[PDB]
């Protein structure tokens, strides 16, 4: 897989959705990216695993915790991602 850093320009709505978190026992993953939106402009993609949100490790975050941190992020929103390249 490939490590990437994305700065998403603000303000929110950022134009994406996430799934997973510690309370779901799964990594935080981008599920939907709005066809027209900030996340799409920044080349955030469905399936991208969020490794960090504004420098903060995402692994131990609850789902609602990751959501809130994204929703309330300063501009730009900084995401560190792990992009799976395998089919
Ligand atoms: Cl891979
Ligand atoms: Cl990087």
């Amino acid at each position: 897989s490939m490590a990437l850093t994305v700065d998403v320009a603000g303000p929110a709505p950022w134009g994406f959705r996430i799934t997973g978190g510690r309370d779901f026992h799964t990594p935080i993953m981008v599920t939907k990216v709005a066809e027209r939106g900030k996340a799409k402009d920044a080349d955030l993609r469905p399936g991208d695993i969020i490794v960090a949100i504004n420098g903060e490790s995402a692994e131990g975050m609850l789902h609602a915790e990751a959501q809130s941190k994204i929703r309330q992020s300063p501009s730009p929103l900084r995401l560190q991602l792990d992009r799976i390249t395998s089919l």
